[PDB]
């Protein structure tokens, strides 16, 4: 443009260092940005720091200790401002610095000048900014270039930015190739585009609540977005006199779905098998190339095609020959990557794969519909259980299961399908066998852990040890062993596993060996839980025989047929698209932020930096084109896979509005799919409306209930140290049988009831009940933590459970709670009568793997990368893996001494008492399957037949008492063989009596009379006059009987 400013830097030189430190010194330079403004010389008498010693930072040698004293005042000065010299006792270590104006605050953040991070110790630092800089030009060009990402290019023509507010110069300056920077004089002679103030619209407000705030900018009607987004874009704010104010990158996200989202979301993804051939299509708006790369398959390159951009789309296409189905391909990218502030050149896997090599390294061109594909029979496969109606869904029984704790330990599994898929089909197995027992006795649906593409196992077989393998094999691959003091066992010819077993004899709180060696073991082994996704639409190869090309997706599918077939159980898969295993251009986990940078990934509004709430990775499926590949991988899990439901990892951190479009994206499908999710955390709701236990109240949308887990559990998963023995549950005794340490009233304990009770009724809202004081309280009215107790407004919504893959077990936590007093056999009816308040209740029921086995984890609380050993299930039943070792000290460190304490009380459960236990569960869910009444599926017939007695302030502590009507009243006799069923839990050493159902003709349940000795109801008794004699630590199931007509059942009163 002709007239108008040309922004530049300071006509004044990149400072030097003003001194440097000598012999116990140190420096520390104030760069005056202000003042570096110039005209006059600015005054630096009142300048002052503020120097003390305390017991991290103790290198000063006359620190002042006054706070009011200024007196510590610069040394010199020049252009750029005032530099002290500090004397000191010594060159390492740390000084805790203020710098300050009189007694006010420049910086308003204790300084922390370590010698460590600086040699030479002298250090600079701006007023208003805590970081501690090398040198003064590295603190000037902070000041005067380009720092952070505050603006947001959100549409076509607003772009929200604070750093231009009120300031007459704000501009959007740009460069296709290079890195925007002053030029060899000092000016920004790069292109731009002039931005005018304005107000934010009604739709970036909608869209963007969390920006709403932020001053915004107009862009000119005509502006050429496409060619903007192809490089390096900066956003830069100047004063009158064209000096640089402040220079920002710019987070686009907002405008690439505005330009290109409507466009791009009605094309389809991936290497695509048409009739012509292959299209080969990847969304990248950016990018200013994108080649296909087609290799062998040894992987020599043997084509690469230029792609064709669809300007209205941003997506990049290439149409070929149909013999490339079998071909592997990556997507040569040339692309500017705001992170590096360059533009990237490198090959990426398809974020839309289907089919992939050996760890992932290439995609490869699938059609999943060949035969080749498919086990024999897979296109009739059937659904055993149905999901149509929510007493279909609330009589969903879920297992939650991973492909290593399944078989890894399994002898009766052939050797090579130990930890593979194909397990499952090993129809003689122990494992095999004993999930079809399950099944039989009402066990419907397993959950598998992470089988997507992961990227936490290396798949190169050759890389990896596994405990079953010999030590001089773990030496080989785990380099960190040799110097380590294990390494004497690399000659042992001893296998790892029995190396292992040996360290248990002196493992101890003192000498946690064998926690030790399993650490190394578990950086080379096969075994994670896998909540760190490569890719969302392949299978993971590790689990597969063969993980070069297509082998493991007709191995998956020969699983999934043999659990539906087989088994009778339908399938769900924990799905993880909260997070991306890794961002940015160069790591190699990084896929989707290598193709279309900044777009994929939550950010921090001011940094730009890549969130890492959810542990890794952060996603943002707010954004259009992610909600897409969202919805697009869920539709090929559930055509081409048959996957029954998904269970969304921190689904919270996904919009309500996402979610349920997926959802209905999905039903087109199949109308019976079942969704549901977990979440705690979050604290995304300034961006949008989160997909939180609250929210998702009448959506259908299913979410894990922790009210009814602590309160049987007891305490919560943040415990530590003697309150994890403290924080007894309904489950373990509270109130009813307390251990040495803890102080729960009455109370308490019965508040813990009043939440179990109302997770057995579904954790509804609107359920009303008597509560802990005999009050009449709602759902909603039962405190949990703060929050309203019950949230739901069907049974369907709510997962109850009481142990899952993450914190400790159930037998772990009541090896943790249980008193002295109670025997092994007393532990293992707690176990029974806490996983009863799952099975006998209105909610969809949940349990891990094993709990049926009084799984343990040595008290590891959180095992993802424990390995074989310490996630063992043993199902030759021999044990429950208890005892086998401290857990790792990163994690349980805090709770090894009360760990020591209680965890020699009882005997460790040998054969006899998994046999007990696995028969307790199956009679629970034979019990929950025997009748329609325990599964209603909808809240309104819920309220109208499920109350409770002894409840209120007089209530016999632990006993739960639950009725369901099948009388005249409420409705109709869903149950032909009763009028009403009693469930009666009595978590207490105490012998109890019931006379609530006094001359009633109630009767004991067929299933619990044919257990005989073996039920958890043995030794209970009915009276001639139907009172009822519940023993200790009992579950008794009572009914009704129902005549010729129908009786009158158990009505529900109105409260
Ligand atoms: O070597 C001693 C400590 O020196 C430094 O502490 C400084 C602070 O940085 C100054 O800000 C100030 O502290 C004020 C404080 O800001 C003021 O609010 C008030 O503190 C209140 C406090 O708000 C309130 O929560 C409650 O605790 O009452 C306090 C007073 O009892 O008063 C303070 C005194 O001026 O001055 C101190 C000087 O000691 C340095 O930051 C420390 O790390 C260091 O240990
Ligand atoms: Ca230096
Ligand atoms: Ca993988
Ligand atoms: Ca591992
Ligand atoms: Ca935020
Ligand atoms: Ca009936």
């Amino acid at each position: 443009d002709p007239q108008d400013v040309v922004v530049r830097l300071p006509d004044v030189a990149v400072p030097g260092e003003a001194v440097q430190a000598s012999a116990r010194q140190a420096v520390i330079h104030l760069v005056d940005i202000a003042g570096i403004t110039s005209s006059t010389p600015a005054d630096y008498a009142t300048k002052n720091l503020y120097l003390w010693n305390n017991e991290t930072c103790d290198a000063l040698s006359a620190p002042v200790a006054d706070w009011n004293d200024v007196s510590t005042t610069p040394t010199g000065s020049d252009k750029y401002g005032p530099y002290w010299v500090i004397p000191l006792t010594k060159e390492s270590g740390c000084i805790n610095v203020i710098v300050r104006d009189g007694t006010n605050k420049l910086i308003d953040s204790d300084l922390r000048v370590s010698f460590s991070d600086f040699t030479d110790r002298t250090v600079s630092v701006i007023a208003g900014n805590s970081a501690v800089y090398d040198s003064r030009a590295d603190a000037f060009r902070a000041a005067f270039g380009v720092a952070l990402a505050d603006a947001h290019w959100v549409d076509k023509t607003t772009l929200l930015w604070p750093g231009g507010e009120n300031k007459p110069i704000v501009r959007l300056y740009y460069s296709h190739s290079s890195k925007v920077a002053a030029d060899s004089n000092g000016e920004f002679s790069d292109k731009y585009v002039k931005l005018t103030p304005t107000t934010v619209n009604q739709q970036v407000s909608m869209r963007f609540p969390h920006l709403a705030s932020y001053p915004a900018f107009k862009l000119p009607d005509d502006v050429n977005v496409d060619e903007l987004l192809q490089g390096e874009t900066v956003a830069i704010a100047a004063e009158s006199d064209g000096i640089l104010s402040s220079a920002t990158q710019v987070q686009t996200a907002g405008v690439l779905d505005d330009t290109y989202a409507a466009a791009a979301e009605a094309l389809s993804y991936g290497a695509q098998l048409t009739d012509s051939g292959v299209t080969f299509r990847v969304w990248a708006p950016t990018a200013q190339q994108v080649e296909l790369v087609i290799y062998s398959a040894d992987k020599k390159v043997i084509a690469s095609h230029p792609m064709t951009r669809d300007s209205a789309s941003g997506a990049w296409s290439w149409q070929g020959g149909s013999d490339l189905k079998g071909a592997f391909y990556r997507y040569a990218m040339t692309v500017y990557h705001p992170q590096s502030r360059k533009v990237e050149q490198y090959e990426v896997t398809d974020p839309y794969a289907h089919s992939l090599s050996t760890n992932s390294e290439y995609s490869q061109v699938v059609d999943l519909n060949d035969s080749a594909l498919k086990p024999e029979g897979w296109d009739g496969l059937t659904m055993p259980h149905a999901q149509k109606t929510k007493a279909d869904l609330a009589k969903m029984t879920i297992h939650e299961s991973h492909i290593r704790d399944l078989s890894a330990w399994d002898q009766t599994v052939p050797a090579e399908l130990r930890g593979k898929y194909l397990a499952l089909t090993a129809q003689e197995s122990n494992m095999v066998q004993h999930l079809k027992q399950l099944s039989a006795s009402g066990v419907t649906h397993i959950e598998l852990l992470p089988v997507f593409d992961l990227a936490t196992v290396n798949e190169f077989s050759d890389k990896v040890a596994d405990i079953q393998q010999p030590f001089s094999r773990l030496c080989e691959v785990n380099s960190a062993v040799k110097s380590s003091e294990f390494a004497g066992y690399c000659d042992s010819g001893s296998t790892v596993e029995e190396v292992l077993t040996q360290l248990k004899q002196n493992d101890s709180k003192d000498n946690p060996q064998v926690q030790a060696l399993n650490t190394l073991v578990a950086q080379t082994d096969s075994y994670n839980w896998g909540y760190d996704p490569f890719h969302y639409t392949v299978p993971e190869g590790s689990y597969a025989t063969d993980p070069e090309g297509t082998a493991r997706i007709k191995e998956f599918r020969t699983m999934i047929q043999a659990i539906k077939q087989d088994l009778g159980m339908n399938v769900i898969m924990d799905v993880v698209y909260n997070h991306t295993n890794a961002a940015g251009p160069t790591d190699r986990t990084s896929v989707l932020d290598k193709i279309v940078p900044w777009y994929y990934q939550r950010l921090n509004e001011t940094t730009g930096s890549v969130e890492s709430a959810t542990c890794c990775s952060d996603s943002a499926p707010e954004h259009r084109m992610f909600a897409k590949l969202i919805a697009d991988s869920l539709a090929v899990w559930t055509t081409d896979y048959k996957i029954d439901g998904f269970r969304f990892d921190l689904m919270l951190y996904h919009p309500k509005a996402q979610i349920l479009s997926a959802w209905e994206r999905i039903k087109a499908l199949n109308p019976d799919i079942y969704f549901f999710g977990e979440g705690w955390d979050s604290n995304q709701s300034d961006r949008f409306e989160i997909a939180s236990q609250i929210n998702l109240k009448g959506t259908g949308i299913g979410t894990f209930s922790d009210r009814l887990r602590d309160a049987v559990r007891g305490g919560g998963p943040f415990d530590s140290g003697d309150a994890l023995r403290q924080n007894q549950g309904v489950g373990s005794g509270a109130g009813v049988l307390p251990n040495e340490l803890t102080t729960l009233s009455d109370d308490q304990a019965r508040h813990l009831a009043d939440l179990t009770r109302l997770g057995m009724a579904g954790n509804l809202a609107d359920f009303v009940l008597i509560d802990k004081d005999g009050a009449v309280k709602r759902g909603s009215e039962i405190d949990y933590n703060g929050a309203p107790g019950g949230y739901a407004a069907d049974p369907t919504e709510v997962v109850n459970y009481v142990s899952k893959h993450d914190n400790q077990t159930l037998w772990d936590m009541i090896s943790y709670k249980a008193a002295q007093e109670a025997d092994l056999d007393t532990r293992v009816r707690m176990q029974a009568v806490s996983l009863a308040t799952v099975m006998l209740g209105q909610g969809i029921a949940f349990d891990q793997q094993g709990s049926e086995l009084l799984r343990s984890k040595s008290f590891t609380r959180d095992s993802y990368d424990s390995g074989d050993w310490f996630n063992r299930v043993d199902y030759s039943l021999q044990d429950n893996n208890y005892n086998v070792g401290m857990p790792r000290s990163s994690d349980d460190g805090s709770n090894y001494d009360i760990i020591a304490r209680v965890k020699d009380a009882v005997a460790t459960p040998g054969e006899t008492e998994l046999k007990q236990m696995t028969a307790f569960y199956q009679e629970l869910t034979a019990l929950r399957k025997s009748s329609p009444l325990f599964t209603l599926g909808d809240g309104a017939t819920v309220m109208k037949r499920v109350d409770f007695r002894n409840t209120g302030a007089d209530q016999q502590t632990g006993l739960l008492v639950m009725t369901i009507d099948d009388g005249m009243q409420a409705g109709a006799s869903l149950d032909s063989r009763v009028d009403g069923i009693v469930v009666a839990i009595n978590a207490a050493p105490e012998s109890r009596t019931l006379q609530d159902f006094a001359g009633t003709s109630l009767q004991l349940s067929a299933i619990q009379q044919a257990a005989g000795d073996r039920s958890l109801a043995s030794g209970v008794q009915v009276a001639a006059d139907g009172s009822v004699t519940l023993p200790a630590w009992s579950v008794a199931v009572l009914e009704l009987p129902q005549g010729e007509s129908q009786g009158a059942g158990l009505p529900v009163s109105s409260k």
